[PDB]
């Protein structure tokens, strides 16, 4: 029924033969036949299938409203498989600012195949059909975006899809399959990198896809069995059990979110804010309409490099990390840290300015995490 | 020291902070940063590096007299980084009758990529040498390959891959790092299905990559980053935790392999028998000067189809099961398991008649696993 | 600051040598010594003590408001515990409902070691100073207890116990640290069967054990490292993963309580209803002074076993299982499944009818939880 | 048939569902019931029972040719729910020298309930037969002893407990099931620390015990339900996996403890050496009775402290730690580390020199463990 009620029920997660209601985990490579070809339930080795992965993919395509689903070592191993639907001389158009680790893999390994990609800005979805070659296959998106938090209308961007041949994809992790679903909005495949919100915990590195697509499905298992970037059974186990929690860690993080985004708006230490949220945001109104909530992960612009230092030194509760999606709300700041290969001025004609702040909030008070960060501001 | 003395005390395998005389499990994915950009003990983020992966792959290193170690999601995830080491354009070499998953792998997936294959009997090192293009650029050989056990010269193909300027590969599982080092022997990268004999008891999925070559560890630590097939914390625990009783699970294996083949060869009810250890094995002398003992996979025809399901009934203590390498001794029967998708008369040919039966030897006592198998082929 | 904020930043839960953001988990037994008798991080032996135990000991210790964690292999493992502190000949006071493994654990097993017990009535709290022999060292009560939820004042039972020279202890599950702090209102030992609502998810059985008194400390550290009823460090780090997201969790199960009270107050089907919250239970006044929210577990009448069962099938998101504290809510009938060797005569005089039905209020969507209950009961 | 098959075979430690040739993890605590007390598979509570602790049960009962098994947190865990068989008012004889931690819960908390205790020379069973009381209820001993490694008849320890209606209990953990098998020879209850040999790594603490005698684990289960001290289940799974390679583990150690002892001998800086294969040992002819193999625990003696101080520095591959049964060998000083509370006279008296040196056997190469010890010998 609703959402909550769907997280605790949805999909296969307890044990048909003990009755045990959690997934048992199935740390095993292989499984008895007792007669040449005859699987007692379907199980003949792990890499091709796992029953602990089964139920965390079941939970990932019943949370997508998909038919099937899949749980990859890491989400860019999930983005990889993706992008090996593909063959030499194809074309994938993606958002411009497209996360670093998908950036890496498409032009230093999937170039070397002959994959081709455009990045283009699809805030604007005409940029989409503008960039569309006769080679083109595949439209791969975030959104929101990071770290600019940059909204692409996913409604069109399947229709688009669908008038021009295309495979589309949405990198759905920011939003969550709580707050956003792409297949209802008729995308073929949406992926996760579970490392974030569905994990919930910082101890899993995972990615899952889902899709409805029979045809799309069977393909994505061949290669997840021939290339072999599969979730281990403890961690598929730790990824249904996190993502019990995602409606409440959802609900509270957006509590947060609000609050926080009015304290930085009134700060006068603070310059521009980015998030989907504000009524000014590029694409506001296509967010509102493609999703019922928000993204934890905020940006914000403060004055130089040493007072994004200083604010992360005189916080007690933001925690100078990488990744997003954690229990803890964590901070970190671009321009040094995943964009520091960037040169300056390239950096600062994209936003990513020396001050640019990043914060992912986590679970803590909402009252606690809006005076902590506001006190530390007020020392600059 | 000695081989059983380095299983133990090769590689990190303590905790240099407690003193934990075992690996600790580091179940999570981020890293608490002092200062940003300052590592406490280098770790960041767990797709790249974490510290219970990185125990395994300092034991594989060790274990292979290499520098550097790679833990991957499965053997297939292992031999796809490998094989992106290439561009689109770029030929391998592999031997003729190379793993099914690798077959399927590079035929399938790979050369949609512009990456071709060659697949040339390498039991004759010349017809490397006839098979090398003007665009070869990597050599994969498995020795000894399966199901019938043949066996290549890994020393002279290092010195042709060295001379034609080629990257070269031994899939060292059969043999683990216990009995065959091609480091050793000037192979440029060794890896392994650790499903099999590394992990020793049918409970990981996993591959490992050994390499001495730094500008070659460079490249696949970028390939593993970015495309992301990495094993994770628990399944690198139990690889560490099962590679300890390699040297005495295979010496035992050892024993019963040479006292089942003795067995087999004198048995009416059995025709050829395939394992390198028979000294009219085509290439004994080879496989005898490159390694210091055997693999536990043993090939035998009996008659027909039905004498193998019968075999396979009427023995206690062969279970039949997928993989190899488990401390159970497995048995499998290639044509209907393996081959199934080669038409028959193609299998004939190739000599995986409908009779033959592979077998993987477990600890069990020898004693019992030789009476066993000689009453069940008593029954034929 | 606020409790959202203790859950996820309160005991230690990472790691200071690799910075790892959750607490690694030692798989270990013993630990390296660099000279005899020192200790790198004073660890020598699991039993004695295990880091990754340790962790969870502290967080118990901090929500608890106390200064010294122990955790047991299970709830009734933490009450064996606390009940050894005492000799033979030495007597106990306990509430007359105390939990049923309690009862079996003290009238079965400790009796036999010459523990005296003596089960009253601690609603009032002079029941208890009446009960008081000059042989009773120690008070033992459960707030609210199962499955009557009876409440009992526990600042009034800390000053009695202070002035007898009683030991008192508190097994403080039902509430956990989020809405109850025994030790902070005088009480010497609070405990909990953390395989409840701490660990969150079904799926670890284990116990806690808080104390702010030193020398009750060393005497419970001396029990455990002889008695040797430790928790292991698989679970103690799924107690800690599970623990953060205790506050969001109860609270979400509190607004449903909420609700679902007042659906079955309102229903024809259902007589009387046992809860804390409702205005005209025992001690109400009492429990609102002690604690700052509710337990999850409530219990009410509908007219007999038939229809107690017909209830139970009749729902689609009451869950027939035993135990309380899930993410799923769960459904029981305690006339059937805890108090059945009881003589029906002896039930209907204590209360628990043949139409006594039990639930624990899980973390579904509320209006399902409460539309579901209702509908159900509409069928009867 | 033979032990090496029994080991891998015996026991049910594979899944009847899917097939798995491992046991499943059930990390669960509690069971779906599909009608009230209807079990699907007689699970209900894991503290009662869970699948895969019910797995390492069934082994432990196969391995020593007994009925029913029992898994507990640790090894004294296990010891103390096998006192608690017993009533205030009886009386237990034991060996002399039994494992302090038995030695400090009998006299530091077990007497406390009433239990008494009488510690007597069992290397002449006359010496049982003497301290007989009118309350004497159980007979409890260790052989071979630690750390003088002191022999004990079991089966005339069998015939006196029959005789005067005793409950008779081997601690079996310094020999293993693979040596030694009391329960064969007339004893009631077998236990072991599962921490040592049975799990083998180094990486779990865990008791078992074992019974034929129906009423008796009747009794321990209700004492294991009641008190709690249970056995996880990811502990659970690393005991039946270390097991596996008991047999292969054991005959390693064998072949080193003759070689060290023949070494140790010869060598001038080397006084008395305390093992049973020694000719001279007490007891010896009835240790070769009764066990067919040896314990890996060696002790003797060097001149005083420094020297053994010195030995420790000198040695590459003996580990400074405690406990006994690692892969790694072990070594360690009891006077310094496990008697060090004792009276340095009364140590003395007992044997337990300033020099004394327990050495755990690992399973290094034999004559690398050899050659090391000798060479740091040799410095003294
Ligand atoms: O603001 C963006 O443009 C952006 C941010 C991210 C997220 N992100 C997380 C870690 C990380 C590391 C490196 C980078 C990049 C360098 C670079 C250069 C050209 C084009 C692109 Cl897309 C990128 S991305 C981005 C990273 N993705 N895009
Ligand atoms: O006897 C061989 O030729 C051989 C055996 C294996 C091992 N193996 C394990 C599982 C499995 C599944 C399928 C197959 C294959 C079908 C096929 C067709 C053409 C060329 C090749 Cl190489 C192959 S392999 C082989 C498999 N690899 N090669
Ligand atoms: O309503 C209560 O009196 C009550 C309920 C519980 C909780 N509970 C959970 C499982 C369970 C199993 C058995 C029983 C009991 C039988 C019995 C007989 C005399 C005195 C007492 Cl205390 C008890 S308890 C209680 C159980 N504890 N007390
Ligand atoms: O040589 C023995 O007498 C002996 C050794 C062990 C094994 N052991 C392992 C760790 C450890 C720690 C303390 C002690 C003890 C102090 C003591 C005092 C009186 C009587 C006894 Cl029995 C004991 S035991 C023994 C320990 N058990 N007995
Ligand atoms: C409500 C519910 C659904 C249906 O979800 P929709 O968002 O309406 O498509 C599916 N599964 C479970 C377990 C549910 O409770
Ligand atoms: C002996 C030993 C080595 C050396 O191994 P080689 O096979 O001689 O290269 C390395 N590490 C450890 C721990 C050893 O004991
Ligand atoms: C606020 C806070 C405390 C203090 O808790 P009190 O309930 O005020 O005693 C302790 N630890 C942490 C991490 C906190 O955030
Ligand atoms: C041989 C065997 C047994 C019988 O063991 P004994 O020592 O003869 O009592 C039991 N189980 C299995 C699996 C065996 O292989
Ligand atoms: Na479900
Ligand atoms: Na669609
Ligand atoms: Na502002
Ligand atoms: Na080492
Ligand atoms: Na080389
Ligand atoms: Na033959
Ligand atoms: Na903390
Ligand atoms: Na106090
Ligand atoms: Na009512
Ligand atoms: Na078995
Ligand atoms: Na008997
Ligand atoms: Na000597």
């Amino acid at each position: 029924s609703n959402k909550k009620t769907k997280l605790i029920h949805g999909g296969h997660t307890t044990d048909d033969y003990t009755g045990a209601v959690t997934t048992p985990i199935y740390q095993t490579s292989t499984y008895l036949q007792d007669d040449i070809g005859d699987l007692r339930q379907g199980y003949e080795y792990s890499r091709t299938a796992n029953p602990t992965r089964s139920s965390v993919e079941s939970v990932i395509a019943t949370l997508e409203n998909g038919k099937h689903g899949f749980a990859f070592s890491s989400g860019v191993a999930a983005i990889s498989a993706v992008v090996m639907l593909l063959d030499k001389g194809d074309h994938i158009i993606l958002n411009s600012d497209v996360y670093g680790g998908t950036y890496r893999a498409l032009t230093k390994v999937f170039t070397r195949f002959g994959i081709e990609v455009d990045f283009v800005d699809t805030t604007h979805t005409d940029s989409i059909v503008q960039a569309i070659r006769p080679t083109t296959k595949m439209l791969f998106i975030e959104t929101p975006s990071n770290p600019l938090l940059r909204v692409t209308d996913i409604k069109k961007s399947a229709e688009i899809a669908k008038e021009h041949g295309l495979i589309s994809v949405v990198d759905n992790t920011f939003m969550t399959p709580y707050y956003q679903n792409p297949l209802d909005l008729g995308i073929d495949i949406v992926l996760h990198s579970a490392t974030k919100y569905l994990g919930g915990h910082s101890d899993v590195v995972a990615g899952l896809v889902a899709t409805s697509d029979d045809k799309l499905a069977e393909r994505l298992a061949f290669i997840s069995n021939s290339t072999g970037g599969i979730l281990g059974p403890q961690d598929s186990y730790l990824l249904v059990r996190g993502i019990k929690t995602l409606g409440l860690r959802m609900e509270q993080i957006n509590r947060s979110v609000i609050e926080i985004i009015k304290m930085l708006q009134a700060h006068p230490a603070v310059q521009q804010v980015f998030h989907p949220s504000i009524e000014s945001h590029l694409n506001h109104d296509v967010h509102m309409a493609q999703a019922d909530g928000h993204t934890g992960v905020i940006a914000f612009e403060v004055k130089n490099t040493e007072s994004a230092k200083q604010l992360i030194k005189a916080t007690s509760y933001y925690t100078l990390a990488e990744s997003l999606g954690a229990v803890e709300s964590l901070i970190s700041v671009p321009a040094l840290m995943t964009h520091a290969s960037i040169p300056a001025d390239i950096r600062a004609k994209e936003g990513i300015t020396d001050g640019l702040v990043r914060i992912s909030v986590g679970i803590e008070d909402t009252e606690d995490l809006v005076d902590d960060l506001k006190q530390a501001l007020d020392t600059l």
